């Protein structure tokens, strides 16, 4: 499991990207994506045939005195669905390269805990039984992975947030290539200036025929949705990018990492032999981060109880 | 769980607002949303042409001797929808930034009460049992939570339901800017003035063409909803207001915050040694929250003995 | 639970309002209602919108030598039953205001009654069980309900039975008012007069066109249902009626309101100390109420032990 | 539970009532009522409107040298099925209000039944069980009920009976009243003269119109129904009648009403100590009637028992 | 339950007669039950009005040189299944009023037995334990219906066996007089006399019109049906006479209706008081057909131990 | 339940000719079973009759220079199913008169066998186990059927196949005379002269009118579906006639009816007391043949124990 606090935007992005661009696909796929009307004569055969044809050729907007990006909307954004979803899987690919593993041990431990934490026996014992089960196996784990390329995978995760920062980004400025930064037309449309006024997002196109005047029906979804659009994607952007400044913060520092484990240790009503410092140099590239991961998962009080429990047995080093 | 009273009018809203925004999207994507007639001949393609065509471009209206927000409410609602929703998550994530955890401890107590408030042996001592195992559980959270960021948790809450309110007087507003104040138009509507000795809300329009006279179905389901959408968002704008203002005055007195408690620190009939003040001093910032949303969520039966069993043990600070 | 004698007509009365509100709205979405001929030629196109016109635009109505409630019925009906549901939500509120808890006291006690009617073991100490767990958990809830504005829990459901009453008829009223009086209008037309010697509810109706003659086929449908929701809403009146002056007088008497106590007080073969007067100054205000919800919920036999073990214990008072 | 012999009539009249008025109206509702032919031209909108005018305006007959009841039918039979089920509803509403409750002792009875009619060992002890557990129940119930209008159940009862007959008479002349008292009719269809040479119950019928000659398809269906609800409504009649006789004869005669009683108790080989009579003056208003029921829904070995231990501890009166 | 042999075919005939009634009523109300042709033209709607006429009003056939069972055929097909369901329910409240009851008795053994037949232990001690549980229940209800209207049981099945052979008879008439005697017309179509040649049975027929040839599709579907309802209604009516006769020669002989149970008692190994002259008075009028009926349902085997078993008891009567 | 070697092609036989039948059925009674064409001209009103015409009237064929089964393969197709179902209904009929059961004892034997074949602990007591419960059944069931009509149920299964085989053999007779006798035809495809050059089977065919050419589409799947029934009739056949002369040739024999039976009792390494001979004839009429329906239900090995049991018991008749 993981329950990462706001990398889970991944998920809610692409199911966002992904209904949207099959909506439109399906919309114009199925329903009518134009309409014309030559003031000759019909047969309904002129026009299922014109609509096609001006469709797929290009059309061009005048006033009441060529932009033409329907065909790659409803396709650029199903490639920034995958796109946003590609960091989820560098993150998996990259904890399976670093040797230990997190989904194991999380569903382990709370697995541990979901099964003890009600049993009204286990729980006068409550220390003792952290001590023997679960914090043996995470300390198997420590000692098994540090063989073995587990000793920067902190700096695997902050190098995933910021490959999840830039992607971020880049999505963005992607769409703001499509076509004007945002607010600018926004407020042109709340003073009322709706599209005969301005110019560019048509509805009403004449159309080349060797006077047609075919009308886009799909063009008044598209600017209602480039505007929502670029508030969710400049949102999530900010959002990954204080998360990335955190975690690279949290990694450069190294002496305010400590806080919480620090704090989690002035609990246990013993302090029984060892120091923090000797515990923290045997514990020093990885479990730091197990740890806080553990905390984001399950929570602070079985977590405290964990990290207490793996320091009155720290033996494999000090 | 969370058991929030009237608070869970996001939720009724949220349901409201998008399952009528749906309809009318789906209304006027699928059915006919307008209806052409010139009195010259029709081909059953000049009409499948002017509807769209009278739709897009605006109509204007006339008495029988340019209002347009059709391109607005079904948008405007969703958008509404959302920002009705919003709230819940900013107190989510508070929360989950006040280092403490409602959730865990309330679902808790609550699988503890289920278990065993029926079982009769685990009844007569019953205050024994809630000492052992959910309030030890309920001490160390507090215990744990206090060194970080957890002094002015119910400012958090009381913050979250300021902006709760806040918003619902600017949906408020957002919805009666689209276009007078309600109850006039009704009364003007309950004399017999319906659309065509009033000009505004028209259902038959002249339409632009280079003497069409389209009808407009849907204007016949909108004033019908905004006279309900007014008195229902007024409505819950003010429940939301009184609430917000009980919590600030809760928040701000201080005093007669600890009504409840003392109220059940006087039933277990021992009174053993250990006076309110210091007990409250021991629990003052959190635990007089934490012991709310428990009377909240639970009732008052199974947490007058939780909050006894609290006094019975308050041994952490004094 | 609450299995309120005939006070679960709100939850019948909301249901066949609103089945019929949204069937009347579906037909009049879906199908046609109304059609049209002028005797000159149709083009399928002609008549597919004046159907629309002569309906958004008034009709009038002929012998054969401007009555238009079309646009209120199927809405004035959904809004009937919002208002009927309310109550309901209005004693619902009120209760959780009273202090006290109904839901949680009576599904306890039933299932205690569910869980210990059968075993054949408990059933010879049938009274030292009940005396044990159910009887303990009700005095504790009265004792801890006293001092929090539950004194008038009474008052507070009889004031809600008035709300109900008075909401009956003014629905009543509502609906009366949309167009005499019922049965005259009934025997007018049990004797053969339909509607062409009557004048009022047409289906044959004149339009408006610059002899339209339009059909109006709903309206067969609405004058055979006034009928009937007349005689129903009257009748679910003068119901809610009695219930509440029933109420009313069981709360202003105060002496024939003990009748059911004293009378099952009168089996437990013992009598042992307590004097009943003693006994209903210590259960006056609330739980006079909380047994008679006890005897309409769970029945009489499962009521009567409850109340004697309620007399054997009563120490909290007297 | 309940299992009333031929009172479960009320269940398929309802049933079947209410699906034939469902599937006429569903009939001319969706599919087409009537058809038109006028012999000069069409337009496919002639006959459209020319079917509606001539369904709502009235119809007339003629040979081949204004019946029209397409209106009532199925709406009155919607109407009858409800008339139908309401006796079922005036029960149950009276047993409430007798003070007495039949379903939760009938279950209760039921459930011990099948709980330990099987098991090997509670079967040698067969009559001490029964004595034990249930009989104790019934007393109860009994002495509960005694002291709240529980004298005359057996008068509510037979009161019912008489208002479910005299609705099934009432159904069967309102019934008949819509138009030739059945099988005078039917043998005028027996011997070969189905409508031409009768008049009534016309399938081809002129339309006025300022020749149309319309055909009615529905009315192809009535007259294959009326000559099946005549011979049903008069069956469940005359059942409900011998019924209604059977329990009106058992009230009023009281001394051939202890039949079964007396039969059952001559089986116990005991007769230990106590007298019929003495019993049954203890037993006298509503155990009789409590006894019947039990007979009726479990059979009358379950209830020989019962009656036999309900003699054995008869000690509350005599 | 109850698995009457070869009165179950009220199950099948019901079954085959509905669905064929329930076939041709959806034939000729969902698809075209007639087709007409007149070589003058049409328009869509002469046809679509000539095809209601001429099927309501009578057709004629004349030869290549006024038949009209239309409106009986698919009615009196659902009448007749009707009236095939009655005798199971004549039986069913015959039995009601027997006093008896043949359904819980038949349950019970049916359910002991299937317990434990297979249980190894209560093998060895076979007869013991059908002597102990089940013999007792059936000697109980024989001694309890013994004193109300259960001396003739076996003349109530026999009645109702006679009924039911009646009705087949008579339900064979009426069909066979609706129109020669079956396997007449058969061979007359197995020698290639199809309907030209015959006059009967046609396909292509005039309709009167103030020449118009149309074709009835349906009437390829009856003489199709006809053809084998004749076979199978003689079938089942012969089955059931016979199954009549058994029954009535059995009852009337009243001495070799004691074949089966004179051959079970020679088999327990004991021979031990009783004589089958006094055990049979004992058993004589009713125990006589529930032996009959315990073996039709259950079997041989577990009826043979059934009747020993309530041989080592008798003794009511002797 | 059964298991019957090659019988069970009635089930694969009915299920075969059953969707073939309805699939015909389904195809001419929605799709187009024909398409005509006169080379004047149409109305969509001229084919849509002259299909049903020429379709229930004959039609004849002509070479390039009456046959019509269209009204009789689609039915006899049915009435060949129903009487390929027959045999089994006879052979339970009679299994039911014979006195004896088969599938009770079956099934009793199956269940014993698959209960405690697995358990490890009844496996050493291999034998015993067997003749403790199940053939203690079975000699049971023999000596209670040896009273009652069997003492010939081999005949009585032998005079079913025979019947069996008869009803093949008359099923394909039916099939071949209906229109030469099977490969002579398909040799007559294979080489390649397909229908013109035939004459037979047509598909395109002249039809009568007061040179409509007329094609039948049908007869495109008839002659790719009779020479698929020949064969597969015909296969049919012979294997049930190989079946019935293997039935036939045992019972005739008697004397290598006895082989499985001695191959059997040479396995128990006993031979204890009981002669062959002895043990035969008092197992001669019914068990020979029960002995054989085990083995082919179950298998040999279950059997096998079986008869070995039933040897080492055998002393009701000697």
């Amino acid at each position: 499991k993981g329950d990462l606090a706001d990398r889970l935007n991944s998920r809610v992005t692409v199911v966002i990207l992904a209904v949207s661009s099959a909506l439109l696909l399906s919309s114009h796929f199925i329903g009518d994506p134009i309409t014309c009307w030559t003031p000759a004569q019909f047969n309904a055969q002129w026009v299922n045939f014109v609509n096609q044809y001006c469709f797929v050729h290009g059309t061009y907007f005048v006033p009441l005195d060529s932009i033409q990006y329907y065909q790659w909307v409803p396709y650029v954004f199903a490639l920034q669905a995958f796109l946003f979803y590609i960091p989820r899987f560098i993150w998996k690919a990259m904890i399976a390269y670093s040797g230990y593993d997190l989904a194991a041990a999380v569903k382990y431990v709370d697995r541990f805990w979901s099964e003890n934490r009600d049993k009204d026996d286990k729980f006068k014992t409550r220390l003792a039984a952290f001590e023997g089960r679960p914090s043996v196996y995470i300390w198997d784990g420590i000692r098994l992975a540090r063989k073995k390329r587990s000793r920067n995978m902190a700096l695997f995760y902050t190098l995933s947030t910021v490959w999840q920062a830039v992607n971020a980004w880049i999505q963005f400025y992607i769409l703001t290539q499509l076509l004007l930064w945002g607010p600018s037309i926004l407020g042109d449309l709340l003073q009322g200036n709706d599209w005969q006024t301005t110019g560019h997002f048509p509805r009403i196109v004449h159309c080349d025929f060797n006077t047609v005047l075919c009308v886009l029906t799909l063009n008044i979804y598209y600017e209602k949705l480039f505007i929502f659009l670029w508030f969710w994607l400049v949102f999530v952007a900010v959002v990954s990018t204080v998360n990335c400044f955190k975690w690279i913060y949290y990694l450069c520092n190294k002496t305010k990492a400590q806080k919480t484990i620090k704090n989690y240790l002035s609990t246990a009503p013993i302090k029984s032999t060892i120091s923090d410092d000797q515990f923290f140099s045997a514990l020093g590239e990885d479990g730091l981060f197990i740890m806080d991961q553990m905390a984001l998962n399950l929570g602070d009080i079985p977590a405290s109880y964990l990290t207490i429990s793996m320091r009155n047995i720290c033996q494999d080093f000090i």
